[PDB]
């Protein structure tokens, strides 16, 4: 089976720079890192490789997309400038096949949208139309990553009609590709619904531009993103500078509960990072202490 490489372009906002400081270049690379090795998983059925030839971060001095004030909006603005950063022939290191746009402004709370975000559904090698948005709000943002690129590859959610007869009744929504804010199954990431719909879109030669090994990619961590920052700064990523963990909530890995202010404990309900240590000989893999 012919291998393939998404050149990536990311493109950090305004405010992303405000919130994550210095850290952020290796911020986005270890979330990055997490949804590539997502397609990378067997259960794809596809050697789908995500790789960053290209990370942009701006200001404040730097003119870029008109992000908010919905999520469709973004995605619109988002598309038509991407545009003036790409070229025409995927012979040159700059070309990119597609684009994401972290943003830490507040769209899903003023707007609908997908899970965190946005993206229109088989577009990989379409340039005027290969983009996603992402609301950042933690590691876990990994994954409303990967559903959005999986849209990209023509997939559909996981409770849709024609992923009905595809996953079979006994479905669950441990999914990529499923509608709610998702804790994936880690020994399955993709649905059999996921996993045809990007064959299909791939054997139909949709990914044509994705054949090209660009020469120097962005090193990805290959640690985990629990060793890379431990619950309360994955708390920190969640909600801000003063949140620390509350560890006392169980069980283990199952929801990120963290401090804030009497005093609170707070969530957004998405599992701790797979590998932050749980137990005493023990991580997180997919929201359970094992
Ligand atoms: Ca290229
Ligand atoms: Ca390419
Ligand atoms: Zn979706």
């Amino acid at each position: 089976s012919l291998s393939r490489f998404v050149e990536t372009l990311v493109v950090a906002d305004d405010k992303m720079a405000a919130f994550h400081g210095a850290g952020l270049k290796r911020y986005l690379l270890t979330v990055m890192a997490a949804a590539a090795k997502a397609f990378k998983h067997p259960s794809i059925r596809n050697p789908v490789s995500l790789v960053v030839t290209r990370l942009v971060i701006l200001g404040s001095g730097e003119e870029g997309p008109q992000v908010g004030p919905s999520a469709a909006q973004t995605l619109r603005s988002f598309c038509a400038w991407q545009r003036g950063l790409n070229t025409p022939e995927d012979s040159d290191p700059d070309h990119f096949d597609t684009a994401i746009l972290f943003t830490r402004q507040d769209l899903c709370g003023v707007s609908t949208c997908d899970t965190l975000g946005m993206a229109d559904v088989g577009t990989v090698c379409d340039p005027a139309r290969s983009c996603a948005i992402v609301e950042d709000d933690g590691l876990q943002s990994a994954f409303t990553a990967a559903h959005q690129l999986g849209h990209v590859f023509n997939m559909l959610h996981d409770n849709s009609k024609p992923c009905i007869s595809l996953n079979g009744p006994l479905s669950t929504s441990r999914h990529v590709m499923a509608p709610v804010m998702a804790h994936v199954d880690p020994e399955e990431p993709w649905s059999p619904c996921s996993a045809r719909f990007i064959t299909d879109f791939l054997d139909n030669g949709y990914g044509h531009c994705l054949l090209d090994k660009p020469e120097a990619p962005l090193h990805l961590p290959v640690t985990f993103p629990g060793k890379d920052y431990d619950a309360d700064r994955q708390c920190q990523l969640t909600f801000g500078p003063d949140s620390r963990h509350c560890p006392q909530l169980p069980p283990p890995c199952a929801a990120l509960w963290c401090s804030g202010h009497h005093a609170m404990c707070q969530t957004k309900h998405s599992p701790w990072a797979d590998g932050t240590p749980c137990g005493p000989a023990q991580a997180c893999m997919g929201g359970r202490c094992l």
